[PDB]
């Protein structure tokens, strides 16, 4: 191996581990009855949900595990960690203390046009960055989407993948599973696609806009009875005032075949769509940030493993939310990757500065993709953009670095070993590459990375030219 065939990958840093949980977290409250916990972090003191589930039988929570760590998208639940015990599965993820829209949509009843779009315009970019990852969620409904925080403009996170599956573009479903309301005739016919995610959505859309269900009963057998029909219909009063548009977003959603029924990106892109969150938004842009990311240029891989570990699973909803309204802006599509296109288009929220028609915005986007695409995939993914993005004083904390060396760190004797550096991206493989990646930043001669180390690598990488 060299060290330009590595990868840093959010991902990357969740791996099947043993582990306790009065080891590292204190129990706080019983959040969830399988068993969701509200847990304290015994060193940093950051709260988390842990879902606990019992202990091949246990081959689909792994498949999940594997979905989960993939998941790096503003609208999409993060797995902070995951480790297991003799007895228990123990999911770590990052906390959503708004609530879920279901609780919303009781106390608020029904939403104006503007604050429907805005919510659903969210489940869309989730759902069409899971279906092009070939992911569909399956029981998509308002108790699964929580708010981000109590404040005004909080996202909302697509969460349980209990019921996900990986799809394949050649092969149809055939599992029945999902929720009365939400559930496509298709999911109800054993034979469907993950377009069954956009019917769901548009059973949410009808429910934000009219405050009931398009498929009622008294029973799941009325529900389910109306969902194989699929007649509903907005002939009633809730309905009067609503625009055409809206009404055409759902009818497009709740289209009885699957092929001819909108696809995520598609519902994204409708006019309806447009015109509202047109209307939310009538802004700030970064400042040096093209130089930022020319830094990681030729970077070394331990250093980027450990800026992308404390900007993607270290920093607070506070510390970032600048820099998720600014990729949620570029990212037109709303795919959570921006692609050389969208850069392009894009450059004056980055850059900070005017661009005129008359190549070199061209060649900058170029160096931008070189530099800040640390997977190699193409494009800057979500996570890779806070970390190139994100103002030093941030993200350069001490807090933060003690805990990216902490996890790095497998033993915690206070060094960074030749297994460990193999570890934290390879553990089979013995190589003259791992140390020699650990010797070009060792200045004690020992053949290992302690903690002055790792930092002074570190603030080699993001220092001035
Ligand atoms: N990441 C999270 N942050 C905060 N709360 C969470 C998180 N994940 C799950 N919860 C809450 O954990 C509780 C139980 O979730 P869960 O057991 O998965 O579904 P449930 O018991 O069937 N309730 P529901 O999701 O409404 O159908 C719910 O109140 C969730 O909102
Ligand atoms: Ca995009
Ligand atoms: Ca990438
Ligand atoms: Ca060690
Ligand atoms: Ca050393
Ligand atoms: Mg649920």
């Amino acid at each position: 191996y060299f060290q330009g065939d590595l990868q840093a990958t959010p991902g990357m840093f969740i791996t099947s581990k043993k582990g306790h949980l009065s080891e590292m977290y204190q129990r706080v409250k019983k959040l969830g009855s399988g068993e969701v916990l509200l847990c304290r972090d015994k060193v940093t003191h950051v709260e988390r949900a842990i879902k606990i589930i019992r202990k091949s039988s246990n081959s689909k929570l792994l498949e999940e595990v594997a979905v989960l760590k993939l998941l790096d998208h503003p609208n999409i639940m993060k797995l902070y960690d995951f480790f297991e015990d003799k007895r228990n599965y123990y999911l770590v993820m990052e906390c959503y203390k708004g609530g879920e829209l279901f609780d919303e949509i009781i106390h608020r009843m029904k939403f104006n046009e503007v604050d429907a779009a805005v919510i659903i315009k969210q489940v869309l970019s989730g759902v069409t960055y899971l279906h092009k990852h070939n992911i569909v969620h399956r029981d998509l409904k308002p108790e699964n989407l929580l708010l981000e925080s109590k404040e005004k403009d909080a996202l909302i996170k697509i969460v349980d993948f209990g019921l996900s599956a990986v799809f394949e573009n050649q092969k149809k479903m055939k599992e029945r599973l999902g929720t009365a309301y939400y559930i496509a005739p298709e999911v109800l016919r054993k034979k469907y696609d993950e377009k069954c995610d956009v019917w769901s959505i548009g059973v949410i859309l009808f429910i934000l806009l009219a405050g009931y269900p398009p498929f009622g009963g008294q029973t799941d057998q009325e529900i389910l009875r109306k969902v194989e029909k699929g007649k509903y219909t907005f002939d009633s009063p809730e309905w009067k005032n609503v625009s055409e548009g809206a009404k055409d977003l759902i009818k497009q959603m709740l289209q009885f075949d699957s092929q001819r029924r909108i696809s995520a990106q598609q519902a994204l892109e409708h006019p309806w769509i447009k015109e509202m969150c047109s209307k939310k938004e009538s802004l700030p842009s970064l400042a040096n940030a093209i130089e930022n990311m020319r830094k990681f240029q030729n970077s070394q891989k331990l250093a980027q493993a450990a800026l992308l570990y404390m900007a993607s699973k270290l920093t607070s909803q506070e510390e970032t939310k600048e820099l998720t309204d600014i990729f949620r802006h570029i990212d037109k599509n709303g795919d959570g990757q921006l692609d050389r296109q969208e850069l392009i288009d894009g450059y004056s929220k980055l850059s900070g500065e005017e661009v005129a028609v008359f190549p070199q915005i061209e060649s900058e986007v170029d160096a931008i993709l070189g530099a800040a695409d640390f997977d190699r995939n193409g494009y800057i993914d979500y996570s890779e953009f806070v970390t190139v993005a994100m103002d030093r004083k941030s993200l350069l904390s001490k807090d933060k670095l003690e805990s990216a060396f902490q996890k790095f760190d497998q033993d915690g004797n206070g060094k960074i070993s030749v297994d460990e550096l193999a570890s934290v991206f390879l553990d089979h493989l013995e190589s003259k590459t791992w140390k020699e990646m650990i010797s070009g930043i060792d200045s004690n001669n020992d053949g290992d990375v302690d903690f002055e180390e790792f930092c002074k690598m570190i603030q080699k990488l993001c220092s001035n030219n």
